[PDB]
């Protein structure tokens, strides 16, 4: 049966820590796939993290270069929470340099896009037969969440972008049901920029927080109703989202392009005019990682929060985070449970080694008491190489 | 619930991206069998791929030798689809140094043969228990597909070649049902030759694409009946299908001699009478692949067809490669999905090392979008050996 | 349906060996994680054994330093009796430098604690969601039981302590359901000392015998009842079960000081007024291992015992001990098997390694005959490091 | 459902090839265990491979001595027929230095003995939780089959012999149900010798084909009834089974002592007065291996015999050799077919290197053609050591 998206986000106090699959200190000796863009999404039975291998293990040769990015030989594969990403626990998913995933109650949806940069497609499967097919409309690396879509009552939702990183590009939104593509819409959002979407479902809607990798030091977002009726806006905190970015200070409504410019994946929940903000301790690089809590702070440029709970220490590296959430049918609750997970990026360019891979944690929302510490990646480079 | 093979093949227009294993990258590294002969085959419920182990591993002295072809460690096993062929993830099927299977949508036909050359016997079995025997009849290598049979409606139907691949053999259909050979038939096809057919249901009847090792540049076919009432020709396009073979020109309705002698197997699929035709990128060696659509094609001679696809860059390594296919008991559609997969053999003969061994990559029938490009082996040469 | 409880301890002659891992023999050259404080723990229809990872496998650098005990990288695994924990046969349950587990018939409970000393929290799970959370109340290491928590009628039992191991601390009893926390109490036992608890259901009432790390040669219990209502003692055989000791001679019912100091977990099974106890060999080191039948043992101080059974030479490292139980839902019986395991410790401190890491063997109930022998780790250190 | 046992073998012509596991080859650079006494066992589902490890893997230290038979580190594992037995994927089964296992339709008897020569104790399990045990009733190596056991209607049968294998010696019959003995005899065999017995239903009744270890170059049998009324003999035919052995000649309805004091175990199958006899080739050593047919065989003195099909080159290892069947149940078919497998042994004391391990190959019954051949264990020694 489908799970039915109506139920609203749970009433949380802190995060309690989830997952840690210590893969890049494993791989040191074990087989284990390099890899990066991870992320987790759940069924109403399991939980599962994807992620993009390079088709390649920790401390081969064949990790040469990992820092590329785009390559024929990148994977989208998925094992358990908290294994370690090996061949002999992988399931394999698809072919792809960018990917998005998401279980609707009934199979499992994968979206890998592989190809050239000037005309990617992205393939869509449902329970891993292939369902539809979405090609590059701009001919600039067609591109989407690196984190799970969203799903509501048997119908899913991801976003995709075409066109620069560097500027004016193109966002849309899609609408699938058993894997096809049953309504699209693009996004009227000049001046803004979107990338990298986490989008989770609350109360019949899919609400994204995304990044700005053109000229947003905050973090800029799209909610929207199963007809595809959309909303946007930027998250007004002086609490600033992404990285790099500026010191906390007066936010705003729209893209502060102070600091905006480069970006990584983020994710943040909406509570009424608050919000839960994940991102990097440092202001320059991906280093650290804390939660903070700004009531009013999803519509005011208060750069002031009540809460700040750490996860990684500013000494660590981090990278990508993104959403996750735990439906009810699933868990048994009566509303439906956040979650956030964060990559660990060892490797080029911050370190030198020939490679690039990631570690994962994981967090979910809970009601009870919490206590922040620092969940390292633990890993100590160089390899063997 | 058995297969039902009534449906007819869906209509495409290009192919996307289905898996691809990196087996040879992976195994730099990681436990990866050596294999060759891969290939794919569906159920109603799960998707497969099958392989010839040298019953040694990558990177290891065993490994010596590899390109040797027949002996009495080879075996057939098999694992899911896009995951490394690892003796930690394999399923044993038989000993074998040729092999095919189907699932007839109760269970997998497996068909291995081993022995001596001059006296091989294939093992049938039926779900994993022995169910008939079929022995070399011309004391010549007893061998069959290297790919996928045919299932409709509860029968299952292969073809197997003894004698010599160069010149005259004795070929024959044979049709079977829950793994026991109800029937058979030699082919009176003199001038012909077939070998390692890629054969596949439509509409109720089967129909194979084979290889001419003797002499022939184009590709040799049999339809045939579920009562083995059977036709034969060649493909008639001047689109060559085989390798080696000439430069593009005037075809032949019967085999091509120039170029033709020792041939790879491959696979083409029959669409009235045009031709989606995977062929090497090389006329020389098997270098590079693509996919090509001449309608008009299976019966005449022009030289000229409508699309091509890139699939293997003729820089890169390719090998065999052979149809599978998705019925509708697995997949909801009404029609049968034509697929294919490709084996990206790395070693010896062209290259310098002790050994020789292949990864896959498959992709899928389609009616919206795709994209050419090259999804090669990967893998650096040498390894350690 | 939920294990009752209500069943009594089978009447027992000794122990029959049960299982053994090899892990530190195999980890050699296999892929198997470091771990200590490994429990067995059952269900309805498996047995699985639980460990603390230390995020790191045997033979490489990153398992240095591994004698440490609590670090972020530590986590809770598990992974079928018998088998060497590795990263690609072990599910991972929790991040956790302290844990326990348990089945309550319905799905799993696991506990993990993380954290700094100073604020550790104990994050509950039931079948692998988040549903409860303790955190630390006299901030000094929150930990628990580093064995099975014990079900009776669908309520689950485990004991912590929170405060110095070097003196008066603090003592717990929790109470959960579906792996919440429903009732707690604290227990009011000065002078005397809890810490890693091995509990277990008899007659619809938990019994736990645990370890003095303060000042007890011999073994603190505590019995309760569902509603938390309490009594403690310690066993007053002159067998002393702890780790140092005395040489056996008259014990008492209260904390024997002389030698109590540091302590090793252990258990015991309580019979009438009779203990099985086990206990190390050695009196100065976690040195072999025995079991012991003292009748009018658990109540007086006759240094004088009926049976002995060896399971680990005194030649040989041992370390932990725990109680693990086999309900009659599993076994058929008409009663509760009591089963118990050794934690083989290898390397640091009494060996020149750079790491620590543990095996296990484990030995079941049974009236039927049985042996002493010796079944040691077996592994031969130092490693190639 | 229980297998009914009431069935009668199948007929049949020769020997197809049903597994090759290539462990050894494999294992030079896999994790592989080392293993001996290797056997293949079925239930109405699957077939599995059971094998006593030494707690160590192939090419690694820990593999020194392991010619040496008893240990305390010796465990009883299985895995899937045809996979090289792992610690990632073998199922741990008993602590085990002689074993047994069979299914009785519903679930795994596995018979694991360990301990000391003086006082072994056989560990019985039904579904992996211990159902009885059976103490060494001779003080000298209690041991038994290194093959299944035989079940009939919901009974299980095994044999276990106590006392020297340099002469006379203890043998019982045990009959089982639900893994706990029911009913036990000792025979009343003075001269006879049995030993790692081969045992199979048979239209109700249990065949054992054993080896006499004392003074028998032909091998012994006992039949029996479910009561455990039974019949004694050894194989009357000049064409002599064990190993060393004299040439064949005129044989015996007793122990030809010429040449039968060492042997190894074997097996074969009675129809009417003929038998299937499986044995090495070489009269000295285990080398190469045969199927002969000698109609008139089991009752007569002919050294003369109607069919041999080549199994193993005189020029290659062997080793054990033992019965497995599969019911109707697990076949479809109307009787109970008859298979085999032999254990390929390498390393010492034939071979310079510091372990001892064995392969595995399996032929099953089959009434359609067949071939000889030789499908040696094929690794090439010595290893990395
Ligand atoms: C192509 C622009 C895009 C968003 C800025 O770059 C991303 C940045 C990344 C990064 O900043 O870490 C790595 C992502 N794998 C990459 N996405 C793709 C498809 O390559
Ligand atoms: C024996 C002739 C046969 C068909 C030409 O050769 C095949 C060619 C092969 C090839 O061209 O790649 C490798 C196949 N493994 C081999 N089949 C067997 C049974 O050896
Ligand atoms: C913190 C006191 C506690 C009980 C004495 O120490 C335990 C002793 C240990 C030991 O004696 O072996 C190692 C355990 N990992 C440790 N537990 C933790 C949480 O550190
Ligand atoms: C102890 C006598 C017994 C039968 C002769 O020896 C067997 C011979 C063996 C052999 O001849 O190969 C190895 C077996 N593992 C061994 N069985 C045990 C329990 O040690």
């Amino acid at each position: 049966v489908k799970l039915a998206g109506n139920s609203s986000l749970c009433p949380i106090n802190g995060w309690a820590v989830y997952s840690k699959d210590n893969s890049i200190r494993i791989g040191s000796k074990g087989d284990v796939f390099v890899i990066r863009e991870p992320f987790i999404s759940c069924s109403h039975l399991e939980c599962r993290t994807f992620f993009l291998t390079q088709g390649a293990l920790l401390n081969d040769k064949h990790s040469n270069g990992t820092v590329k990015d785009r390559s024929p030989h990148r994977t989208l594969m998925s094992c358990p929470v908290g294994e370690a990403p090996s061949p002999y626990n992988s399931r394999f998913e698809s072919v792809a340099w960018s990917a998005s995933a998401c279980h609707d109650g009934t199979s499992w949806l994968t979206i890998g896009i592989s190809g050239p940069d000037n005309g990617a497609v992205a393939v869509l499967k449902y329970n891993g037969i292939i369902t539809d097919t979405i090609k590059s409309w701009r001919n600039n690396i067609l591109r989407t969440q690196e984190s799970e879509c969203a799903c509501v009552n048997g119908s899913c939702f991801t976003v995709m972008t075409d066109g620069p990183s560097n500027g004016q590009a193109s966002y849309k939104i899609f609408k699938m049901e058993k894997g096809k593509v049953v309504k699209s819409v693009e996004l009227d959002a000049p001046n803004y920029h979107y990338e990298e979407c986490s989008c989770y479902p609350n109360a019949g809607e899919i609400t994204c927080v995304c990044r700005d990798s053109w000229h947003g030091s905050n973090r800029p977002w799209v909610s929207f109703n199963q007809n595809l009726e959309y909303q946007i806006g930027y998250i007004c905190s002086g609490v600033f989202g992404d990285n790099p970015r500026p010191n906390d200070g007066t936010g705003s409504c729209g893209p502060v392009s102070s600091n905006g410019a480069y970006g990584v994946k983020g994710f943040s929940f909406k509570y009424g005019n608050g919000v839960w903000i994940g991102r990097t301790k440092s202001t320059n690089s991906r280093s650290g990682f804390e939660m903070i809590w700004d009531p009013n702070g999803w519509t005011e440029t208060d750069s002031s929060f009540s809460v700040k709970q750490d996860i990684v220490a500013i000494t660590d590296w981090s990278g990508y985070s993104g959403s996750f959430v735990q439906h009810p049918e699933l868990t048994g609750l009566d509303c439906i449970r956040p979650c956030f997970w964060v990559e660990l990026i060892r490797g080029r360019p911050k370190e030198s080694t020939i490679w690039t891979s990631g570690s994962s944690i994981s967090f979910c929302g809970v009601n009870s008491d919490t206590v922040g510490w620092s969940w390292p990646d633990g890993a100590e480079l160089p390899f063997t190489i």
